């Protein structure tokens, strides 16, 4: 999950549960068993960056999102993963499925969980500058080491680092120094997730249709969607990258 995953399950959860009484809370975890928020209401469901937090009560459910489909609305109880959470309402249900973590905090200290995030791409008070000095703190940082840091700016996964690269045309072992400007850089990835906020089916072309979608990102030895080159692809180090070899050029 990537922050528009992570923003949009946000405002699933809001749909099913915030305003309304819980009459189910069955919290999964080891040391949170005897949580029961039953008898509050969900004041409101909320994302700071990838982290999740539903408020209710004195307390805040914090979550962090390791799986895309993370959190399931609906009566189906069959699932892939262990259900890790059950809250429901007197009409709805949500289950959590896979969270990496999942936590009862304090409600009116729980932004202190993830103070330290650099601005969110997706939340309220998103701030292009900040994020764009950040992101050219250091320039010889490798680029996409830096998209993907938190602490630069909340909300870039594996899959929008390759998009960004790529409509930069800049691997992704490129300085940050290379960037003829940051701002631009930041601006676009404000502008690629704020289209996908409530769109589960991630374009960043513009073309939302079947096999449309995305210009390199897992359309390895396909053709680029502009100079027509084949992508390529490398799965060396942490994480899988894909890029055109003449719009991408060192
Ligand atoms: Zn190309």
């Amino acid at each position: 999950p990537e922050g528009d995953t992570v923003f949009h399950t946000a405002a699933a959860l809001r749909a099913a549960l915030e305003g309304k009484t819980l009459t189910r809370c069955d919290v999964r975890v080891p040391r949170y068993a005897t949580v029961d928020l039953s008898g509050a209401v969900v004041d409101e469901v909320l994302s700071r960056g990838k982290h999740l937090f539903i408020r209710a009560g004195s307390a805040s459910i914090h979550s962090h999102l390791k799986m895309e489909g993370a959190w399931r609305i609906g009566h189906t109880k069959v699932a892939p993963h262990r259900i890790r959470i059950v809250l429901e309402t007197a009409d709805t249900r949500a289950i959590g499925i896979d969270l990496g973590i999942l936590e009862v905090l304090d409600r009116g200290t729980d932004m202190d969980a993830v103070a330290y995030l650099g601005p969110d791409l997706l939340g309220p008070d998103w701030e292009p500058r900040v994020a764009a000095d950040n992101l050219a703190a250091d320039p010889d940082r490798p680029l996409a080491q830096a998209l993907l840091d938190q602490r630069v700016m909340a909300g870039v996964g594996n899959v929008y680092c390759n998009e960004l690269c790529f409509v930069f045309g800049r691997l992704p072992t490129a300085p940050v120094g290379t960037l003829k400007d940051p701002l631009r850089v930041v601006q676009r990835a404000r502008d690629m997730l704020w289209l996908n906020r409530s769109r589960w089916n991630r374009t960043t072309t513009g073309d939302t249709r079947n096999g449309r979608q995305l210009w390199v990102y897992g359309r390895a030895g396909e053709p680029c969607r502009r100079c027509g080159t084949l992508i390529q692809t490398d799965r060396g180090g942490e994480r899988v990258t894909y890029w055109c070899p003449v719009c991408q050029t060192a």
